[PDB]
């Protein structure tokens, strides 16, 4: 297990544009295209992301690529964020995967918002942090996935992913 396999499990892989759990246009491995309702605004975004006329369809290789960009960006924003960095640095290797996962899904800004959970993780209060993370729209909206990440923070193992 690693951050890539982890996210691959959680996001899946789709080669035609689809609508995510929030009803937004996405493609590949959780690559948001646009928050706009317009199928056309998405197809445009697609083409500019990929560098070809895609006609809303892409290849495995092309999804893998955007994915690689997206992970790197998640990591680079954790590192750049004053609230996120100290947490990430304090965590072990497994738990680092879980913060990457949340950042990818909700963005740096969104996660930095979880002030209290962040403090508890940094302080290594696992049980507490897991109870607190669960009191969130995030948990209520995608409970199977939040449960996976939460257990990851809780136990520091990949069990929820096996
Ligand atoms: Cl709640
Ligand atoms: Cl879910």
């Amino acid at each position: 297990m690693n951050p890539f396999e982890m996210l691959r499990i959680d996001e899946g892989l789709r080669l035609k544009i689809y609508k995510d759990t929030e009803g937004y246009y996405t493609i590949g491995i959780g690559h948001l295209l646009t928050k706009s309702p317009s199928l056309n605004a998405a197809k445009s975004e697609l083409d500019k992301a990929i560098g070809r006329n895609c006609n809303g369809v892409i290849t495995k290789d092309e999804a893998e690529k955007l994915f690689n960009q997206d992970v790197d960006a998640a990591v680079r924003g954790i590192l750049r964020n004053a609230k996120l960095k100290p947490v990430y640095d304090s965590l072990d290797a497994v738990r680092r995967c879980a913060l990457i996962n949340m950042v990818f899904q909700m963005g740096e800004t969104g996660v930095a918002g979880f002030t209290n959970s962040l403090r508890m993780l940094q302080q290594k209060r696992w049980d507490e942090a897991a109870v607190n993370l669960a009191k969130s729209r995030w948990y209520n909206q995608t409970p199977n996935r939040a449960k996976r990440v939460i257990t990851t923070f809780r136990t520091g193992t990949w069990d929820a992913y096996k």
